């Protein structure tokens, strides 16, 4: 698909058997999801930007379905104000910026 | 151009006759740049990020060139970690997300 930027680019995702709404964010290096359980090992990480930093749990090799496109990668879980699909997963679905 | 997301989508911008590097960010509603002098009056604005909210200065109708494309619009100035081109100006240059 082609997504315009008149509004926030929010899409439905499937992660850990749950349907969630997430923002396609080219400015984010990593994917960050609101608090939820994920299987496997995790390690702590700090991520930051506008407003400062937050502590998150880093889970590796997590499958996410974004607009019917399957992608696998690291998913950070923590107190984010919005679910964010960052570059680590946008590349896997072949997402590009065009102008 | 078509920009992939394996690396940060950094481009050259021109504002106030100066070249600067900026990140194309579909996850940002607005454009925020690091401290610099801009003309005219400014209005107060709060922007929310991963770590919480910050106060910035809102300047309107600012001329800015983004990867050679001319835009004229709102530019926020504040303690942002990097210069960010948000949706308000990405729409002006006709930027879309494609997959
Ligand atoms: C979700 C929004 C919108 N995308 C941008 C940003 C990403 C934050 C983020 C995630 F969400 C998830 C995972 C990682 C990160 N951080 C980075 O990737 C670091 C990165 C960065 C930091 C702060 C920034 F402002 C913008 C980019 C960085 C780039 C170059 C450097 F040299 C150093 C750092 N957030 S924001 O701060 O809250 C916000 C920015 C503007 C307006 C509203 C909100
Ligand atoms: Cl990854
Ligand atoms: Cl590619
Ligand atoms: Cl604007």
């Amino acid at each position: 698909p082609q997504i315009t930027l008149w509004k926030r680019p929010l899409v439905t995702i499937k992660i850990g058997g749950q349907l969630k709404e997430a923002l396609l964010d080219t400015g984010a290096d990593d994917t960050v999801i609101e608090e939820m359980s994920l299987p496997g090992r995790w390690k702590p990480k700090m991520i930051g930007g506008i407003g400062g930093f937050i502590k998150v749990r880093q889970y590796d090799q997590i499958i996410i379905e974004i607009c019917g496109h399957k992608a696998i990668g690291t998913v950070l879980v923590g107190p984010t104000p919005v679910n964010i699909i960052g570059r680590n997963l946008l590349t896997q679905i072949g997402c590009t910026l065009n102008f």
